[PDB]
DNA sequence: CCGACAGGCGCATCAG
DNA sequence: CTGATGCGCCT
DNA sequence: GTCGG
């Protein structure tokens, strides 16, 4: 891509931050910056002209000039280079180990996948499963797969009742070729803000993917939402599909369009249009968008619904993308 | 200069 | 046990 | 690390 070396340049130092330093703000300020330039849609000639961008400040322009110049960061090479830095981020690439527990076991003297193996009795459950597909959870899934585990997904949901609706969102739904996961966002009529008519309503459709042999394992599982494993199913003599990440979220039916909103995501579209909302004076959850503390739910019953209150034009879910 | 930076589920842990 | 805190996760 | 007021 137009400055792809400067914006992994931005995303290597997001995660150094996040992952190292655990400077949460620098880790999202990088990536913001990172976001900004890569919808820049010209080549970038020097750090002034990208500091013109909104989250490009001083630091990040003094980088760029550096990167272009040299084609490399000298801040970058010495993290590269400094073993404790480059463990503790590896070990943050399993599911379930973070910044904290990254640290803590390069400290145990816990620095390889290898050893990660012989001392599982220190990991909890979930860093146990993301141990045990730690190769599969960082291959992504093309659409086509995609289409199939959806196909899955709304008939077998279809088959415990029919008023449940399954909609799969994140990048699938942004129309993107392929994804890290799959998120399918559930909704039941018993299940709405103002009563929960049907006890279980996750639970069901959990077990009824597990019965079929499609959900594999459970990282987490709450009343609302459910962090687990899936696989396709292969045919005679085929290799084996690569286990996924599958996350379900149960949301309440008349909260769907604040539900969907915050599913499909990107992850940097959410967070910047919850900055801006709060600009304007609202507040926005995955259920509902406020006045500002925050005071009543205000109606909705479209995503553009929410895009106006906070006066921004729509975009579609494939324009929300990074 | 500097306060704010999105919002919250599930789970592990701690105090009492 | 409850209630509070923070981690790691999701978009 | 960045930025609006
Ligand atoms: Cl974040
Ligand atoms: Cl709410
Ligand atoms: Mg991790
Ligand atoms: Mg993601
Ligand atoms: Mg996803
Ligand atoms: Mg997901
Ligand atoms: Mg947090
Ligand atoms: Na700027």
């Amino acid at each position: 891509t137009l400055n792809g070396g400067i914006t992994d340049m931005l995303t290597e130092l997001a995660n150094f931050e996040k992952n190292v330093s655990q400077a949460i703000h620098k880790y999202n300020a990088y990536r913001k910056a990172a976001s900004v330039i890569a919808k820049y849609p010209h080549k970038i000639k020097s750090g002034a002209e990208a500091k013109k961008l909104p989250g490009v400040g001083t630091k990040i322009a003094e980088k760029i000039d550096e990167f272009l110049a040299t084609g490399k960061l000298r801040k970058l090479e010495k993290i590269r280079q400094d073993d404790t830095s480059s463990s503790i981020n590896f070990l943050t690439r399993v599911s379930g180990i973070g910044p904290s527990a990254a640290r803590k076991f390069v400290d145990e003297g816990i620095k390889t996948l290898e050893d990660l193996r012989k001392n599982e009795d220190k990991l909890n459950h979930h860093q146990r499963i993301g141990l045990k597909y730690f190769g599969d959870f960082e291959k992504r899934i093309p659409r086509e797969e995609m289409l199939q585990m959806q196909d899955i997904v709304l008939n077998e949901v279809k088959k415990v009742d029919s008023e449940y609706i399954a909609t799969v969102c994140g990048s699938f739904r942004r129309g993107a070729e392929s994804s890290g996961d799959m998120d399918v966002l559930l909704t039941h009529p018993s299940f709405t803000s103002e009563s929960t008519k049907q006890p279980k309503l996750l639970h069901q459709v959990v077990e009824q993917l597990q019965k079929v042999h499609f959900i594999t394992d459970t990282l987490s599982k709450g009343e609302t939402k459910f962090m687990g494993v899936c696989q396709l199913p292969s045919k005679n003599d085929e290799k084996e599909y690569p286990h996924r990440r599958i996350d379900i979220r149960l949301i309440p039916k008349d909260q769907y369009y604040c539900g969907v909103l915050y599913f499909t995501g990107s992850d940097i579209f959410n967070k910047n249009m919850r900055a801006h909302a709060l600009e304007k004076g609202f507040t926005i959850n995955e259920y509902t968008i406020r006045p500002l503390v925050a005071g009543e739910p205000l109606p909705v019953d479209s995503e553009k619904d929410i895009f106006d209150y906070i006066q921004w034009k729509y975009r579609e879910p494939k324009d929300r993308s990074e």
